Order: C-alpha cells, then sequence, then structure tokens
C-alpha cells in the first residue's frame, strides 16, 4: 500500500499542478524515457517540468482518473483514464482545441521510497482520432 | 448536409433526452437490433426508449461527441465519443459509479428524410476495463 | 477450471469449425443476443449456426487465440483474439479480402454443466478500421 | 505517390528484414526518438538497427500490414497492423512468448526523398493486454 499511495501522489501533482514537493517522491535519478526529445532530463525537476507540459498541453481542466493500480515487488502499474482537450502543440501540431479522453498505463519503479524508473503508454491512436487525425505544420516537431 | 444535420439531430436527443420530436426525423420502421433484448422494438417510439435507456444507464450527465460525421449515398457514419457515469444495471451487473468514456460508430440509413436502420458500436471493451471489469450477479441479464 | 475448459471448447469449436457434438456442452436454452438478427434462434442448434458464421464471414483461416479465461461463481469471461480475413458479407458490406485482427471479450453462464447466456464484445471499431472503414451497399443489412 | 513509395520501403524493411540499401531511403539526420534508450542514434544506420531491434523483439516472422497511407505537403501517416510474437526482451519484460496483433500509426517527414523525422505510436496498451500483462523483471529496463 505504500507504493500504491506514491503513485496516487504522482498522479495527483499531474491533476492538480502542484509540484512543491515532488522532492519528497520523486528520486534524484528519475527518468521518464519520453521526456527527453522536450529538454527534460533526470530528477524531481525533471518530473515537475513534465507535470507543467501536460497541463500546457491538454490544458488546466486535465484530468488523470484512477481505475486500478497493481504493484509486483518494487514495481507499480496504474491503469488511469486521461481527460483533456488539445490546448497545446503536439509533435508539431498546432492545437485543435478538441476535447479527448483515453485510458494510460504507466508503469514504475519505487527505490528508497521514491519514483525513479517512469515509462508511460497514452492511447496515442486514440486521441489522435479524437482529435480528428491532425496533422505536423511546415515547422514540425524538431 | 442533410443527412449529417439528422444524424446531429438523434446525437443531441442523447445529449438532452428530448424524446417529443422524434416523429420527425425516426422512421416508422426504425430499428436497432441492439435494443431487442431490452423489449425495445420499431419506430420513433424504439428510439425513445432507447434514449431513455442511454440516460438511465450511464446518467443524466451522459455526453456523447462528435468527432466526425461521413456520408456515402443514403449512409451515414458517426464517429463520436461516449462520457458518461455507470449509474444503472447494465447487462446484469450491477451500477459501479465508476465514469468512462470510450469512442463510438454509429451507422444509419436514412429513408425519406428520416433514420430507418441504426447500428451502433460502442467501445464495450473499454468501457468495461474502466468500470473495472465488473461481473453480472446471480440475477443476471436473461 | 471446469467451467474454464468448457468456454476453451466453445473457443475451440470456433478454431475447427466442429459441431457434431455441441449438445454437449451448449446448453438447450442457450441464446447470444447478438445473433437474433441472422434468424439464429436458442440452443445447440444456434450455437453451431454461429460457429458457421463466423467462419463463412472472417475465412476457414480465423483464429481465436486465447490470452486468459477468469470465473465467478457460474460466471466465465473468456480475453480472446480473433484473427480473420473478411471474406463473407458483414452487416450489409461486401467482403474487403482484408485481414484483421482484434481482442474481443465473452462472457458466458454455464448452466448445469453447459453453456446457456453468451455475449460477446468484439473490438468492431477496430476490426473496421483494419478493413479500410467499409460501408454497406444499396442492399444494406435489412 | 513517391511519397507513398518510400513508406512502403520502410514497412517492407521490418517485413524482410532487408538493410543494405536504406542510405538510399533514410535521410542522413533521420531520427525516431523513441530509439534513443537503446542506444540507436540517428541516420540510416539508426533505422537498421531498429529494423533489427524490432525483428529480435517480435520475431522474424513479425508483419506490418499496411491499412492506409495519407500524405500531406511533406508528411506521411501510415496506418499499419503489426502481427507479432513476444521473443525478445522488451523493456525490461522477459519474453512471453505469445502472439499479439495491434495497430499502429507512423508518422514521417521526407526530406529531399528520404525518411527524415519518423514517430511511431503502437498499441502498447493492446499488446500489454495480448502478452498477459507482463511485468519487468529485479533487473528492469535501465
Ligand atoms: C498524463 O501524462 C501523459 O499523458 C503523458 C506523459 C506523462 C508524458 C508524455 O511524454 C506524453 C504524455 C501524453 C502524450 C504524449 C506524451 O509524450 C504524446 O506524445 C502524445 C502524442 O504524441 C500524440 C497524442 C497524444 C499524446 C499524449 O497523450
Ligand atoms: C449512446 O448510446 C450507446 O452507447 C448505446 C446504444 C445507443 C444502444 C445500446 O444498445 C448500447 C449502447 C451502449 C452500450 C451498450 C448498449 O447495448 C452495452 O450493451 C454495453 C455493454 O454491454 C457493456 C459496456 C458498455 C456498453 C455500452 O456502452
Ligand atoms: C468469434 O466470434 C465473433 O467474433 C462474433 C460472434 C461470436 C457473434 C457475432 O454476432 C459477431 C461476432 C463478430 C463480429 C460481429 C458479430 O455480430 C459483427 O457484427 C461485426 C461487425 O458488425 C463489424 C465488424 C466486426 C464484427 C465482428 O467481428
Ligand atoms: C514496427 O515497429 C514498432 O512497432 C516499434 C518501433 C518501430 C520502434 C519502437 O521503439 C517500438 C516499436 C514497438 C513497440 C515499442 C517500441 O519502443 C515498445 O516500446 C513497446 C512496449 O514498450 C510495450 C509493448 C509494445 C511495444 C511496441 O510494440
Amino acid at each position: 500500500s505504500r507504493q500504491t499511495e506514491i503513485v496516487r501522489r504522482m498522479v495527483s501533482a499531474f491533476n492538480t499542478g502542484r509540484t512543491d514537493d515532488v522532492d519528497e517522491y520523486i528520486h534524484p535519478d528519475y527518468l521518464n524515457p519520453a521526456t527527453l526529445e522536450h529538454g527534460i532530463h533526470t530528477g524531481p525537476k525533471a518530473f515537475a517540468q513534465l507535470v507543467g507540459w501536460v497541463r500546457a498541453t491538454f490544458s488546466e481542466e486535465a484530468r488523470l482518473e484512477e481505475v486500478r493500480i497493481e504493484e509486483r515487488g518494487p514495481w507499480v502499474k496504474a491503469y488511469l483514464v486521461l481527460y483533456g482537450r488539445h490546448v497545446g502543440r503536439l509533435v508539431g501540431m498546432p492545437p485543435t482545441d478538441r476535447r479527448f479522453s483515453g485510458e494510460q498505463v504507466h508503469l514504475m519503479r519505487i527505490v528508497d521510497g521514491k519514483i525513479r524508473d517512469h515509462r508511460d503508454w497514452p492511447d496515442f491512436q486514440g486521441t489522435l482520432r479524437q482529435l480528428g487525425d491532425p496533422w505536423p505544420d511546415d515547422e514540425g516537431w524538431r
């Protein structure tokens, strides 16, 4: 139950935008490999930046709802659903202003009480469908 | 565009619960083959009953959002997303009170200005996941 | 484990087309509510007809693979994946001859050793995408 | 049609494992941001390494089937379906030896006749379900 509660605190940060206490539950060595192309590198600051990015992209009304959280050893798996609105540029695609919802799975390793390894799997295909199958502009993503 | 607007009127009925005017856009011969196991048979009354059932099952806050509507001949295809809350018994499963969202596709044939043939394809599997993989009780569905 | 094995026998019938022994594991009162619009009514014969329809529609190479089977009381839930090819008319849509695969969930009630209540939830939306978003012809489905 | 054919050549490489000619259709500056955590960096060699990784992970029988390919300007969008078998370690998860299939969307920018920007969106959640919801081992992914 300790580990489930740590992951619920991470979920809560995405829902409130609250990053002042991330050093209490994000490991110094935190890395989410998806964040690198944004410039977002390691530790509590990287996680704070990721929260910021999610809210900037999918709006201050984004909601991550919990379906269920599982654990095995030091690993925690969170089955969530994201509810958002496409209000920020996303992989080179201007904001469609379209609402969407999609299931997501997160996998996290807890190391000495804090989240150190974090992978997430959005329902990218369903999000793109709900956004009307957007395209990047000439600027693109790189 | 006429046919797209008829289907938008159907979508709107699910969003408002408004069934007083269904005879203006639902064909006398309307049939949705999924409705039969509820007792819901043909024409405008069957469609009214279906609206009622959707709102009773997925709540008076259910929302059907439009992604896109396509047509070919007398056929219209609606790409929607349902947002709801499981507040009514569903295929023998007591209400979980869980929020969910899922894409849905509807296919309708327009006959003399009114919806006559109607099939819908919910994201049943994703809904069930978001409801925590519920089970029917001893009463079941039949 | 008895009930899991009964459902595996049902899965096997779809994979082999073998219907000579359906009276041994399909209840006299069997009903799948989806089958009614094809004319397919109750008991072992209805189930045999459904096997036939699946193979006629999604080809003699259709394969239903097992992910996992769960039970609770008299209920069994089968998480499967269908692999097929669209070789028969489907809801008024001529055969695209396209290969597809989609997860499916089946829910069955076992009554005195035999399958009596059967609901299935195909990934209809994903199947339709993989078939290139087909349309019904003028004949339609009714 | 030129750009569609370039993307079909990329699809074909995943299906045959053929990487001797990647410099003819992969830009010197090619980057897929997902590949970085494997060590796989830029250009034709990075793409060759990615083909290798896909076949090592999802087997020499992996098949990427084409649903449809769209283009807009220099951008190409490929709607595919992957058929594979989990035979290599995947994000810290030992091979389950389970077959799976999942839709995938790829987005590519063509620059002077060659693929330069490449993002892919697997159906990760559906793959994980079909693999029986595997877990990483103690070694993990990092
Ligand atoms: C609640 O957070 C996320 O959903 C998320 C996180 C934590 C980190 C990420 O890097 C992404 C997303 C979500 C997301 C995408 C992320 O990179 C993305 O690229 C993405 C995309 O490229 C196209 C459609 C939807 C997307 C997403 O929902
Ligand atoms: C907005 O309407 C629907 O979603 C809908 C309609 C119009 C008619 C129907 O018969 C069903 C649904 C939705 C629906 C189910 C319907 O029969 C259903 O059985 C169903 C289910 O059995 C399990 C999970 C979700 C479900 C649904 O979202
Ligand atoms: C392995 O069996 C099935 O997939 C199945 C069964 C047992 C009974 C059924 O009535 C249907 C399907 C599958 C199916 C559809 C069934 O009615 C269907 O209408 C259907 C559809 O209308 C559009 C796309 C895919 C479909 C399916 O895969
Ligand atoms: C045909 O190629 C791919 O599917 C693919 C490619 C080109 C590049 C990639 O980096 C990934 C995948 C597929 C893939 C994953 C990739 O990174 C992955 O991490 C992945 C995963 O982490 C869990 C389940 C399925 C997965 C995949 O199908």
